[PDB]
């Protein structure tokens, strides 16, 4: 499944834990961070299959986590020449994606991450919001402060109504 033009839809799950921070976790086999993103599945519409990535990604279900916002339209980005495939047809030029705002209702204790067999993640770190905009890939970044920005404001407020 590629969106006609070349682009694998998709959805990132932003956890945030309610302290005011940000989801980032190790890469399994990798043993270095990654961003979230989880593919669609075909004929599953984007919420489906954020509760999809969000087990696929994080090993956590339908319930644990409460949704306060999303971006307003798909962003999308354009991946480096050595890192499109060439082996999906369509080729695969870029990751079209909905980020939703997480907030975490369950958390490390029920977060499992190795529910798929073969996940993404190992274990992780709540770390400061615009914290993984500076760890990830310099083509990415850009795009990730968009996803911060739309939501800066409604995970601070959370930190900012008393003190607050």
């Amino acid at each position: 499944m590629i969106d006609d033009d070349g682009y694998r839809p998709n959805v990132g799950i932003v956890i945030c834990n309610r302290q005011g921070q940000v989801m980032w976790a190790r890469r399994f086999g990798q043993h270095s961070w990654q961003f979230p993103q989880g593919g669609i599945n075909p004929g599953e519409s984007a919420e489906q299959a954020m509760y999809r990535a969000l087990f696929e990604e994080v090993g956590l279900s339908r319930k644990d986590v409460r949704i306060l916002a999303s971006t307003r339209n798909w962003l999308r980005y354009k991946l480096p020449k050595r890192l499109v495939r060439w082996d999906t047809k369509p080729v695969c030029i870029g990751q079209k994606q909905k980020w939703f705002l997480l907030q975490l209702v369950s958390g490390d204790a029920e977060i499992n991450m190795q529910t798929s067999s073969t996940p993404e993640f190992d274990g992780w770190r709540w770390v400061s919001y615009w914290y993984p905009v500076r760890q990830v890939v310099s083509f990415k970044r850009d795009v990730y402060r968009r996803v911060m920005k739309e939501f800066a404001s409604v995970v601070m407020s959370l930190q900012e109504n008393t003190p607050k």
